[PDB]
């Protein structure tokens, strides 16, 4: 990857010692938290920050975080996109506080549901919506409904996708081109040959061959892959994807949980896509677990004919999906504030300007140092990969990842006051990001890479 | 069932008209919400309230709800248990408001995690914990870990269980005693013979026969069934369940999402159960979607052996579970307030007094009217079933449910100011419930049943 791995290891060890010295109270907290949390924090992913323990946060506002050791950071991680529009957005926090004090969960709608339903249809261009407690659940539930409406059992996913804890998606290609369980993800009692057809992104011939079996209920995809580094769609890919799925009467599900970085209507709105289903989680409810999903009228009519509107006196049933706290008053209040006050054209304009600045800086560093790496931007979200050219598909991209180099870069920045999400080589801008914060990122990355070379 | 169904239909039709007359603004709202929500509200379950639409809530506090028509209710539904300790509990709402203003989701712990971890271990008597965004997810993720640690693929569940949108649980017995997909729940590409063994509750011989195949990773159960009416465990059943699962090296997962009504440490802490895993969602975070799960020391050691603590520089992986907003700062603040200030001995004592009063009142009415029905209480939660004696198992219980009678009783009460969850024949008390609220329930139920007889 253009670096001396011994120099990376040397720097990394020094930065691990620096991390211990700078964050003693977080380290003390980790010793205590390891006594009662299975993985030393409430979520096992939190163990995967670089450094010997996760930081404990004292407070955060906008793009600023302060830890319990008093260290201050500019935050480009933003809750791994859960806080994409910044921490503690005042309209959203105010809406959450107000609604909590007048009922958070009633198993009933409020007036905010009226506003949000109409907003979702206006913004995202599909008429009918539902709310879940996570993007994962939106994907699971849409796939169930697609199986119900179509009578077909298989879902197409793309190699090196991520759609959450959707077990049918947890597959990869092995060296022989066979679909096998994703590395490190147990098959969990699923035989994926019965549930899933796997294809590489940007391969219309392979997609045709998969759909032609006649057993595919849906294609589930990001419109631009973001969970193996960034994989842009090739020229003509979306048009082909849309055409093939129409021809084979296969649902096209577009998951914008990350690609909502592209604009206020997502990638789909910015590029004229025509999804059958649209999924969006992570960032829309101020840090309350939530997602929305939407569908076309044509899909809605097929769903209603296999799951009719409930009749008076009918036997109660969940029908295998929904959730007790899904679509609750608190979620809807937070969503209303987010869509009305936060996810605006002006907000995105600012985010794009700062993200473009960050992208240009990374690119200049990669060019100057002659690294065989590249950087990509989708709106507010910027990521680099350790290969010379943009990947054609997820399988290609996967080879351009490295745990040690990633940990070293991330920790060097962390110890000097910049947080990057540990799961990506990405930076995300929000309305509170300032030009100085981008300059600090840029300088620190350049310093780190220069020390390595 | 001891009622003439034509008389029930007649009363129900009258109450449907009454509902329309009393709630015109909610009906107007429904017409609009059906344009933008697939099932006319954010969550499709909300269509299953009786009456021609779900009520739109204006505000709620404690056990009091006011709708957008200005109608006032006493609430024994409490968000279908999501608001078990009342609406707008002041310490929990204050904690949510405060935390929203200082960072709600950071992909990092806060100091609240220190207190909450220690509290969960103290309260529930298992040492190690994790947080999810729902009870469903806690169940799914525990089952994945049990498959990983055991190398076995099957889960045992009980007929007419409910554990959330856990696909492997969605089975029932047909008329021949064969395991088939649960009515109204599509198999979703699963062949359940490969994932699931089904037994009736309170049947140790059948349980032994299922475990003896050597292919069961776990038994998943409520300790007292609450989702088909109430099915108490028989004398000696828990002792047998614990012993058989030990003998077969099978994990016992106890789901307390409802049975937390039994007391501050759940049914398990009242009755000396020895769960390998303990799951609790719905009510612990003030209406923020959340759940916890805990495991024994012995299970922790087996999990760490298959999924070791993350190492610096290791390649990132979710391993198939967790979620982006799981274990977040906002959830932890709400849980801390709940466990510290809300789920107290005094709260439970109040809840039990009012629930015992409600139970005794229902029973007096059933006995006076000579209905072939019975009522059961587990702590704060009271439910009747349309059969003379407590059911021995879920299959028996399922025959003593009836959509039309249930809708009629629920609507009669709703139109006269008492909310009951539409999915059960249950009433739940909270610290804000008042004696007069119980008296109103008692009188209205007696009036309804008297009109029918």
């Amino acid at each position: 990857f253009g670096l001396d791995l011994a120099r990376v290891e040397t720097l990394f060890k020094r930065e691990l010692r620096r991390f211990d010295e700078l964050h003693p109270r977080s380290a003390q907290a980790y010793r205590e938290n390891r006594r009662h949390w299975l993985y030393g924090a409430p979520l096992h992913w939190m163990q995967q920050w670089p450094g010997n323990c996760p930081l404990l946060v004292k407070e955060a506002q906008g793009a600023r975080v302060t830890d319990i050791d008093g260290q201050q950071y500019v935050d480009f991680a933003l809750g791994d996109s859960g806080a994409m529009f910044g921490h503690a957005q005042p309209a959203v926090a105010d809406a959450i506080a107000r609604q909590a004090r007048r009922g958070s969960t009633l198993m009933l709608p409020t007036e905010d549901s009226l506003w949000v339903g109409a907003e979702l249809a206006r913004r995202f261009g599909l008429p009918y919506w539902q709310v879940t407690t996570s993007a994962t659940d939106a994907n699971r539930f849409v796939l169930r409904l697609c199986r119900m409406l179509s009578g077909r059992d298989k879902v197409v996913v793309f190699n090196c996708n991520y759609h959450g804890s959707v077990d049918e998606s947890q597959v990869e290609f092995d060296a022989a081109g066979r679909m096998v369980p994703r590395a490190g993800v147990h098959p969990n009692g699923v035989r994926h040959a019965t549930t899933t057809r796997l294809v590489e992104f940007n391969d219309l011939d392979a997609l045709e061959a998969a759909l032609a079996h006649g057993d595919v209920a849906a294609v589930l995809t990001e419109p631009f892959m973001t969970n193996v580094g960034m994989v842009p769609p090739a020229e003509g890919f979306h048009a082909g994807l849309r055409e093939l799925t129409r021809r084979h009467d296969v649902a096209l599900i577009i998951d914008e949980t990350h690609t909502i970085s592209c604009g206020p209507a997502g990638y789909s709105g910015a590029h004229g896509l025509e999804p059958d289903f649209f999924v969006l989680g992570k960032c829309i409810a101020g840090g309350i677990p939530s997602a929305v999903w939407g569908c076309s009228q044509a899909q809605a009519e097929r769903i209603w004919a296999v799951l009719p509107h409930f009749r008076p006196g009918q036997a109660i049933n969940h029908f295998g999906f929904g959730g007790t706290l899904a679509g609750n008053a608190l979620q809807l209040a937070a969503m209303r504030a987010t869509f009305a006050e936060v996810m605006t054209e002006d907000a995105y304009r600012h985010m794009f300007q700062l993200a473009a600045q960050l992208e240009a800086g990374v690119r200049a560093t990669l060019e100057e140092l002659r690294l065989p790496w590249h950087v990509t931007r989708i709106g507010a979200r910027v990521e680099y990969l350790f290969m010379t050219h943009a990947p054609r598909n997820g399988g290609e991209a996967h080879h351009a990842r490295n745990g040690l180099i990633e940990a070293c870069l991330h920790l060097y920045l962390l110890n000097r006051g910049v947080l990057l999400t540990p799961f990506h080589n990405m930076a995300l801008t929000c309305p509170a990001t300032r030009a100085e914060d981008v300059e600090l990122h840029d300088r620190l990355l350049r310093d780190c890479l220069g020390e390595l070379l």
